[PDB]
Parts: structure tokens; C-alpha cells; sequence
């Protein structure tokens, strides 16, 4: 179909543009599509890009609009007072503002489909909403429409929602164009997607990105594939990975690094309304918060993540139990059998389930997948699926049998309901992953697992030492392995915070000198230093010059391989805002060789101060560019839950930052 209207290079400077003569008599039929390429790097708080309205006195509620907010939210209003219809559809965090010093051309496609009674919005090739209604209102059939407007809506002769921005191209069609046709519209995106809705994971949500450049030049990414909306555990969440062999230009179809199968892998549109948005999958085991490192000795890639048994998360995990029993200097996973009111069993060498009351072994064994065997035969459980067909969340058996796992709700033998850390390895740089193993407890029998710091582990340059940061109440607990992750020890470092979410990432400033940057509850990023390869740790200092909220946000950090201004450089990635998870920046610091102090000299704004930026991953690509994979939304805001395709990847050069 040809457009009935096409126009371009409109400048919106707080003054609307009338296109009524050009457009209104071209409108026909009850289905329409609007395609609009626009820039808005200095938006007003609330502004309309396009309006169709009845401008006459007494008809102020008869209009259609496409609007945005300076938070990056996009939406439409479709209103007719005589028909008794007032629709408002929107989604937060749907826009880009600037990239590399230049306003981004956003490509918006809005489809108004009378036959399917559905309104669908795409921005930058991402479907941000699709809503079906019982009573359809064609945007062309609003009673008394007499104005078509760019950069405002004319209501009763006055300009409402005045815009600052530009519309480089706008087209309208008297047809609801198909999803196929939409996908052929050229985009001008500053970002790409690695993980996305409808991919191999079948998770509709993604959180907690990581990146790591392997010695072969392959760039590996891990992520939480989150199924029950964006909620932290308790939920259903798997850990997925993808890699790039061309410096981040293209990425492999994702595979799982860690997965559970007690619940179906379902792509679900999680409700965003206030009544149901806290709906949470409550019977599923999950993984959460992954971290990756490469081992020089074995050549293996190592991935760690937290593990949550069925229905467990931070909120309800037993704080005073590691889930292990010490039996002469060795720790064994405890198990509770169906019917018991105590944990009367342990898992021993070769997976033999032992009875503790009698110190007898049983006829049960645990395989390498943590699955229950009886007499060597696989036991099974029935899988669950979730649905909202009743109008609220239901989790119901689905007729499919899967192997019985000790982390499952329905298992004959069940682990302690607390958090664990697991490890898996890959011998083919992310093409496949081994079955995970649990790490032992590090803080004793009666302390829950520490929490893994997401992102990267650290492989020291001059040895085979591997370090993963974790945190718990009152300290960072570094996990150290010198034998390819076969065995681990802890190195504890006190921090002046009780129950902080002290997410920490490390850089090696020089040989054996590690600086750890971490989240706090003070509004400043903190740091500490080791000069003995992680054995001992300095007191805590704070960075002034970067602001975080009271609750804080993960910070990612790398040591750049090249000198900047003749100095060694560290790059940090974090929101810079005392108010919310927004105003993303890369901050380049130069190391003072005399004392290892860091002068934070350059700040690069990843997008507008008001646009969302939360957890992030950064890596130096093999070509010395910087790859950034990040949550482009406010992941703390209870208004921005359950958004799809907000974890996004960009490529930057040092020259862009400085």
C-alpha cells in the first residue's frame, strides 16, 4: 500500500505544525498505520508528536494522539466523548534520546486495526504494546475531527502537549499493516539485541547482563532469562548465554548454561496493572545473578550463579542454614524426604543418599544433574505451567513428566529452602555447558550462601588464580580458586554496612593489585584494594563525583588495555543519579602510578539523564572498542516492571568517551 500522506523534515520548536489540509481528506476506512521517524534529545515533560483532534469548543475529549514523556515512555490516547470511549495505552522506557553526541532517529510504527480490534505500537523494531478492545475506536472516526497536527494536540483552539524535537519522516496508510510488513521498515537503531523475546530461551524478560572477552577473541554474554515477568526469585529463571565471534556485530542464538525443568519454558505477557503486577511464580526453582571468567590453565570458561530451590528467593530463604551438614571437615548436602519434619538425609560421595538417623545408606542416589534415582532408575515429577485464564495467576500440572530434581517442589527428597551458589564450565567457549555443581558453604554450617556479584570474575594476569566476588551481611566474601575451579577458599573483607546489596566488580590495576568497586547504601560507589592477589583487603573508600540512589545499583568495571592521556585507565559503567536508575554513564578514570589513586576525568552520557539505565556489563572488545550490554529502564521503579527487549547492546570507541 502507498501512503495517503508523506511529509518530512519538520522542526518542532514548541510550536505545532498544521497538516490538516494535506491529511484529513485523505483519511478513509477504519484501519490506519502511522510510521514516524523522529528525534527528541531535549523533550518537554509530556509532549505530543502527532495529533488528530476535534478543535471545537465543547469537544476537548475528542482526539487521537501519539505522545511521549521525558522518561522515555511512549503512548497513545484515543478519545471520543459521544462514543463514550477514553483509551490510553503506553509503555515506559520505549525511546532513545542521544548516542555518541547525536540525537537518535527513533522509528515508530502505530497500527490501528479495526478488523482485529487491536492497537499495536512498535518503536525501534520492538513491539511495546498490543491491546485488543471490545469496542474499537477508529482514529479516523472520532466525532468532528477537523485538525491534524504535528508537535501538539489542538484542543478548543489551544496547543496542548507542545513538543520539542523533529519529525524527519511521517507517513500514514489507510490499512493495518501486518507484522511482516512492519519488519521490512528500515530502522536507524543505535543498539542491538543479543537476547530478545521469542528467542530460543522463550523467556519474555531478561535481566542482569554480563560480558566477557575470551582469549580467542570470542565475546561471551550471560543473562537471567526471566519467565514470570522481571521479578527476582522466587520465580522461574534460567541462565542463558550467547557469544560473538565478530567483535559484537552478530550474536549466536542463545543456549542455557543453567536450567531447571520443573516448570515449562513459557513466553508470557506478564500483567502490568496495579492489581496483578506483583503476581509471582511461587512454586518454581530458579537461578539468578550469573558471573563468568576464563581459566588460562584448563582453557575452560567458568560460569557461576545463585541457585534457588522451588518457591525460594532472597525474601524467604533460610538465613541461618547453609543447607549442608559438616561430617568431619567435609560438607554434604542435606535432604528432607516426603513426610519427615526434619532433614534426616545427606548426599555423599558418588551421590549416595545417606540416612542420618541410622547412618545407613539408602537405595536412592543423586546423579550429576541433581536428579533422584531409585535403584539406578530415574524418578520423575509432573511439570507445571502458569496461566492467567482465571483472572489471576495459577500454577498447574501440565501432564508432562520430567526428571525428579532435589530442587523441585514435587521431589521425593528436597534440599534446604535457602540460597546456594553453583558453578558450570564450558570446554568449547560457550557452545555447550556442563551440568552444574554446588559450591560448598564458606561461612559455616549455619550461615546461608553468600550472594554472587553479577558480571565478571577476575583471572589474574600473572598466575592461574580465579576470583569471584560475592557479598553477605557485613562483608564481601571473595571466592578464590587456583585449580580451575576444582576447589575454592574464601577471603573475607569487612564493609561498614549491614545487609547491603554490595554488588562488587574487580579490576587488576597492575600485577597482583586488585581494586574492587561496589554498590553501597550511602549514595556513593565504594572501593577497596588488595596488593596480594586477593589474600588481604584495604579499608573502604568512596568515589566522589558519581551519584547513586540510597539503595544503589550494580556497577561494572574494566581495566582498559591502552594508555589514555599517557596513563593507565579504568572504565566504570553505572547510572549517575541520586534519584533513580537513569542517567547512564561510562566514567573513565586515570590511575596515579605514585599511589594508585584514580582521577575520574571523563564522563560519557550513554543517553539522556532522564532515560533509564540500571544493571550493566562492559568489556574491552578485541579491537579495543568498548561493548556495553545494559538494562535500559529503571529496574527499581514499580512503574517499569515487566518490560520486554530493554536489555540492549551498544558499541563505543574511546574517542566517543573522551
Amino acid at each position: 500500500i502507498s501512503p495517503i500522506f508523506q511529509g518530512g523534515s519538520y522542526q518542532l520548536n514548541n510550536k505545532s505544525i498544521d497538516i490538516s489540509s494535506l491529511l484529513l481528506d485523505k483519511l478513509s476506512g477504519e484501519s490506519q498505520t502511522v510510521v514516524m521517524k523522529f528525534k527528541a534529545d531535549k523533550p518537554n515533560s509530556l509532549q505530543a508528536l502527532f495529533g488528530l483532534s476535534n478543535s471545537k469548543a465543547g469537544f476537548k475529549n475528542n482526539y487521537f494522539s501519539i505522545f511521549m514523556r521525558d522518561s522515555g515512555e511512549i503512548g497513545v490516547e484515543i478519545r471520543d466523548a459521544q462514543k463514550g470511549i477514553n483509551y490510553l495505552f503506553s509503555r515506559p522506557a520505549s525511546l532513545w534520546g542521544k548516542h555518541k553526541g547525536q540525537a537518535v532517529e527513533n522509528t515508530l510504527v502505530f497500527v490501528s486495526d479495526s478488523k482485529d480490534k487491536t492497537y499495536t505500537m512498535y518503536v525501534n523494531g520492538i513491539e511495546v504494546f498490543s491491546e485488543t478492545v471490545d469496542t474499537f475506536l477508529p482514529i479516523s472516526n472520532i466525532n468532528g475531527i477537523d485538525k491534524a497536527t504535528l508537535g501538539a494536540v489542538n484542543r478548543e483552539g489551544k496547543e496542548h502537549y507542545l513538543a520539542k524535537g523533529s519529525i524527519d519522516e511521517i507517513s500514514l496508510f489507510n490499512k493495518a499493516i501486518s507484522d511482516q510488513e512492519v519488519s521490512t521498515i528500515p530502522l536507524s537503531n543505535p543498539f542491538q539485541l543479543i537476547f530478545q523475546s521469542g528467542d530460543s530461551t522463550q523467556a519474555n524478560y531478561f535481566r542482569i547482563p554480563t560480558l566477557y572477552t575470551l582469549s580467542s577473541g570470542r565475546v561471551l554474554s550471560s543473562i537471567d532469562a526471566r519467565y514470570g515477568g522481571t521479578h527476582d526469585s522466587k520465580s522461574k529463571i534460567n541462565i542463558a548465554t550467547s557469544y560473538s565471534d565478530d567483535n559484537g556485530k552478530t550474536w549466536s542464538e542463545p543456549i542455557f548454561a543453567m536450567k531447571f525443568n520443573d516448570y515449562e519454558e513459557q513466553l508470557v505477557y506478564w500483567p502490568r496493572d496495579n492489581k496483578l503486577k506483583n503476581s509471582q511464580i511461587s512454586g518454581s526453582a530458579s537461578f539468578i545473578d550469573s558471573s563468568i571468567v576464563e581459566d588460562k590453565k584448563s582453557g575452560k570458561t567458568i560460569l557461576l550463579a545463585d541457585v534457588m530451590p522451588a518457591g525460594i528467593g532472597n525474601n524467604n530463604a533460610n538465613k541461618a542454614d547453609s543447607g549442608f551438614k559438616e561430617i568431619n571437615g567435609h560438607y554434604y548436602l542435606k535432604l528432607k524426604k516426603n513426610g519427615d519434619n526434619d532433614f534426616r538425609y545427606t548426599v555423599r560421595e558418588n551421590g549416595v543418599v545417606y540416612n542420618e538417623t541410622t547412618n545407613k545408606p539408602t537405595n536412592y542416589t543423586i546423579n550429576d544433574k541433581y536428579e533422584v534415582l531409585e535403584g539406578g532408575k530415574s524418578l520423575t515429577v509432573e511439570q507445571y505451567s502458569v496461566d492467567f485464564d482465571s483472572g489471576s495467576l495459577r500454577e498447574r500440572h501440565n501432564g508432562k513428566q520430567v526428571p525428579m530434581n532435589v530442587f523441585y517442589k514435587d521431589s521425593l527428597f528436597k534440599v534446604t529452602p535457602t540460597n546456594y551458589i553453583a558453578m558450570t564450565t564450558s570446554q568449547n567457549r560457550g557452545e555447550s555447558w556442563e551440568q552444574f555443581k554446588l559450591l560448598p558453604p564458606f561461612l559455616g554450617e549455619k550461615h546461608n550462601g553468600t550472594y554472587l556479584c553479577p558480571g565478571q570474575g577476575l583471572a589474574l594476569k600473572s598466575s592461574n588464580r580465579l576470583i569471584f566476588a560475592t557479598y553477605t551481611s557485613g562483608e564481601l566474601t571473595y571466592l578464590i580458586s587456583d585449580d580451575s575451579g576444582q576447589t575454592w577458599k574464601k577471603s573475607s573483607a569487612s564493609i561498614p554496612f549491614k545487609n547491603a546489596t554490595a554488588e562488587a566488580q574487580m579490576v587488576e590495576l597492575r600485577d597482583g593489585v586488585i581494586r574492587t568497586f561496589f554498590r553501597t547504601t550511602t549514595g556513593k560507589i565504594a572501593y577497596m584494594t588488595s596488593r596480594d592477589s586477593g589474600e588481604t583487603w584495604s579499608k573502604v573508600s568512596y568515589i566522589d563525583g558519581i551519584q547513586q540512589t540510597s539503595y544503589g545499583t550494580q556497577v561494572s568495571a574494566i581495566k582498559y588495555s591502552q594508555l589514555i592521556d599517557g596513563k593507565e585507565a579504568v572504565i566504570l559503567s553505572t547510572p549517575n543519579s541520586r534519584s533513580g536508575r537513569k542517567g547512564g554513564q561510562l566514567v573513565v578514570g586515570l590511575v596515579n602510578k605514585e599511589d594508585d589513586s584514580i582521577d575520574w576525568k571523563y564522563h560519557y552520557g550513554i543517553d539522556l539523564p532522564s532515560y533509564g539505565y540500571a544493571y550493566s556489563a562492559i568489556t574491552e572488545l578485541p579491537n579495543h572498542h568498548i561493548g556495553v550490554l545494559f538494562e535500559k529502564y529503571d529496574s527499581w521503579s514499580r512503574n517499569e516492571l515487566h518490560l520486554s527487549n530493554v536489555v540492549q547492546y551498544i558499541d563505543l570507541e574511546i574517542n566517543d568517551l573522551t
